[PDB]
């Protein structure tokens, strides 16, 4: 299973990630989803950024193949424990970090606490703003399994339903239904779930702070976080720069791959 | 004086314009203002996107060291005409073409009457949408020549203030009063300006039906077009990407030059 990688003790919790290339830090950090990892949302993204730096990509507790501590309390905070957790363990001082929605929402979360620990970020589909929910996120956040149920989750992130195959349902389900999995991540956005995108949210006047310089990147026809979102993060932070990709859904690192991956490298470059 | 180029007869007007490089042709068009011209609007510009294009800028006719025929009637029509007659001139079939504001505007128009000679377009705080007036763009087009007359239209164009010199707003003031340069200039956009936003912008319906791979570029800060107008553009053009550069203004190929330079040539590198 190459959703499979290395072992490392982060914040107290086992995690699983993976760790490609050499120079500066980059963290990827993946959205949130049934059957999530990190593997799953940066296969395509990790070997053209392991050209230039050393990618690390690791599970967030409560998704993928990391431990499942008993009675952990999911939260923004503790995210982001997790996530200066693996930084620590791995002697990262400072990082660029991109974010994927969930994860994104997490990286401004970690910028605003642990600012001198990140260095440039990119947020794509990000949560981190409060938005109204919209049905493809309560729907994702909903999901229970069934390949139909998973079918329709990524018709929600797809802008070109043909790329929706029988095939992946299947794998995607799969990968849904593992030991543990639907379980730690039903429990983790229960109704209401406005409150958790309200939690995972950063406020107005803490965005403004935040220095570094950032890229913004959201898919046009995105179904899940509306592009009004990213458009209020362009207006917020001071140093960004917005790109957004017209027939584009709620993956861009997937349905945009060389234009996202040639866009990201280049803006660290810059550093 | 490096602003004056090569001439060439295009749709009767002797043209002064601007052609270097090899390979696919790239056609930059200039925004309006006085004493604008190619040379002035795309010289950092050119040398970038040369090493991979053939370059060609020419001077719009009332604009630059074009001839500015007696009784000419400046319309957007008739500057689309001028474009394709450049093309024709030079025996260009078919070419990318980057608008910058006003050039933006005739851009669209060109695509659209002449879409079989027109592949993939740049979009830089183009016209081409009905958008109400702003101070900015009243303060250029209503221009009378004056030194800090002209530092007011600089410091309306940047971000960073700090670029407006005492140089620079007599460098621009003296080409503003060049030989008929502010007749042909006044005699343009007169009061009230509305009429001609309104008149160098295509319908949304038109725009809709646009095929080229496009590419939308603004500076959030922009004063003189507001980013509104690009934000409309990323909605109407289907295969379109948007880039927004938070701290710039109204000419992002000055501001933000290197990270335009790339944008565009990676941009035309993908067809």
């Amino acid at each position: 299973n190459l959703e499979i990688g290395k072992s490392i003790l982060a914040a107290g919790v086992l995690t699983n990630y993976h760790d490609v290339g050499e120079g500066q830090p980059v963290i990827l950090i993946h959205g949130s989803g049934p059957g999530v990892s990190a593997y799953a949302n940066w296969r395509l993204t990790i070997p053209a950024l392991s050209k230039f730096y050393r990618v690390i990509a690791p599970d967030m507790v409560g998704f993928g193949f990391t431990d499942r501590p008993e009675n952990y309390n999911y939260s923004k905070d503790s995210w982001v424990d997790h996530i200066i957790g693996i930084m620590d363990a791995l002697e990262i001082e400072k990082a660029h970090i991109v974010g994927n929605a969930f994860g994104g929402g997490l990286a401004i979360a970690t910028a605003l606490r642990y600012s001198e620990r990140v260095d440039r970020m990119v947020l794509m589909g990000a949560a981190g703003t409060r938005f109204d929910v919209t049905e493809g996120l309560n729907a994702v956040w909903g999901y229970t399994p069934s390949i139909e149920n998973m079918r329709n989750l990524l018709d929600i992130f797809a802008y070109d339903r043909s790329l929706v195959t029988d095939e992946l349902a299947r794998l995607r389900y799969e990968a849904s239904i593992q030991p543990g999995f639907q379980e730690s991540f039903s429990s983790m956005f229960p109704e209401p779930r406005q409150r958790w995108i309200d939690a995972l949210a950063s406020s107005d006047e803490d965005i403004k702070t935040l220095p570094n310089e950032t890229l913004i990147i959201h898919g046009r026809e995105d179904q899940v976080v509306p592009l009004s979102s990213s458009l209020r993060l362009g207006e917020l932070i001071d140093r960004a720069q917005l790109h957004v990709f017209g027939r584009c859904g709620h993956w861009t690192q997937i349905e945009q791959t060389d234009r996202f991956n040639r866009l990201v490298v280049e803006f660290f470059n810059e550093a």
